[PDB]
Formats: C-alpha cells, structure tokens, sequence
C-alpha cells in the first residue's frame, strides 16, 4: 500500500481494485449481450468460464490484502471504487442467478458463478473484521446495500425459495409420495406437493418446476435436484445472514 522508504509511492492495493470494476464492467456487458438470447452459446459459455475464474482471484487477492486486522488497507478500500464493482457484481448474481437456473444445460457455469459469490461475500465479511461500532466501513457498506436494495432482494429470494426445499423433501407428506426409497418421482407429484406444502406460492411453484429437468418419463432425483441448489444456498446464504 504505502511504501515507505522509496521516494514514488505507487498504491497497488488501489490499483487492484481498479482491475476488478473494470472486469465487472465487461462481466456485466457481456451478461447484457447474452439477456435478451434464450440459450448461452458453447463460446459464450467458454468465456464466461475465463472471465469468472479472474474475478474469483482478483477477489481472493482482494481478501488476503485485508484478511487479518489491516487498518490502513481497510480503510483504504473504503475510500476507493470498491463499492461501484461490488455493486455491479449483485446485479450481474441476481439476474444469472434466475436465468442459468431455469435452463439445464448451463449447470457448471451456474456453480461457478455460485462460488464467485461466495468468495466475494466472503471479502466482504474481511471488511468488517476488527469492525467496530458506528464506523466508516459500516456505514459505507450500509449505503451499498441500500444502493443494490433490489438486486440483494431478488438474491434473497432466490436463496429463500432454496433453503426450504431441503424440509419439504425430508418431510413425510414428501415421504408418502414417494414411499420407497427410490429418490425419483413425478413432476406432478411434485406440483401436488408443493401445492400441499402450502409455504410456497404459485410463482415460485411453476419457477421451481421449470428449473427442474425432465427426462422421457417425466421424474427427476429429487435427492440431487436438492444437492445441486441447496448445497450452494446453504454455503453463500450462511455468509450472507
């Protein structure tokens, strides 16, 4: 950050974070270039891939710089252009999030864009280590967060709609249903179900049927359509509260 004894100082702690909303903003760009297309293409799929594993280490070089009680790094972040790519990037993990869920062909790319979330909430709980009450980085993180009120909503959501699927599956009204342990059963005992369950909605009834692949007999694993999505629920949503 500050070097002391040389002459020029040059802050690579800020220019790092300079990189970071400049790939968030060709990130974001090329999720707008892919939003109005029903299908991500092989290609769009493979850069996608690359763009995702730089941010995912710009972000883990981002959190080992602050990791450990560093007052002069954390309150150096605080006073830069963090905050516009953290901003950008809940925007970009709120969209992408409903939209590679529905389609099952974009699965590896959905759980890699479910650990760049993870290892950008887990940056920022690193600014608020050795957070005390009433402080800038607070307060500046509390004004972010009501910038991206409702990106963080329809994140939460999304996250809600998951970390409850895991009881209805467990619970016995699931069980009758299903009564051998087979672990694949009808989308329309599904549906009948989930409409029993009565805790979800219509909307998020079809949403969760149509993020459900179908085979010719129409029944999927339920024992790993609920390990393909609560697994990273349970993971980022812990971070999260």
């Amino acid at each position: 950050r500050t070097q002391t004894g040389n002459n020029t100082t040059v802050n690579i702690i800020i220019s790092t974070v300079d990189y970071l909303l400049r790939v968030q903003e060709s990130i974001s760009d090329f999720y707008w270039y892919y939003s109005g297309k029903d299908v991500i293409d092989e290609q769009g799929q493979r850069n996608f891939s690359k763009a995702i594993q730089v941010a995912k280490q710009v972000f883990n070089t981002l959190t080992e710089y602050i990791q450990g009680p560093c007052t002069g790094n954390q309150q150096s972040l605080a006073h830069s252009r963090l905050w516009d790519a953290v901003v950008g990037f809940l925007h970009v993990f709120a969209h992408m999030q409903m939209k590679l869920s529905q389609d099952s062909s974009q699965i590896e790319l959905l759980k890699e864009l479910m650990d760049l979330q993870k290892d950008m909430v887990v940056m920022l709980l690193s600014m608020l280590e050795g957070n005390v009450v009433n402080g800038t980085i607070g307060k500046q993180m509390v004004d972010m967060l009501v910038e991206s009120s409702n990106n963080v909503e329809m994140i939460l959501k999304f996250f809600d709609m998951f970390l409850k699927l895991k009881d209805l599956t467990s619970s016995d009204t699931f069980k009758e249903y299903d009564p051998d342990g087979k672990g694949v059963i009808s989308k329309r005992d599904f549906h009948k179900a989930m409409e029993s369950h009565k805790h979800y909605t219509q909307s998020e009834t079809e949403f969760l049927l149509s993020c459900a692949e179908t085979d010719e007999n129409e029944t999927l694993d339920y024992e790993e359509f609920v390990k393909r999505f609560h697994e990273p629920a349970k993971d980022i949503g812990f971070n999260v509260a």
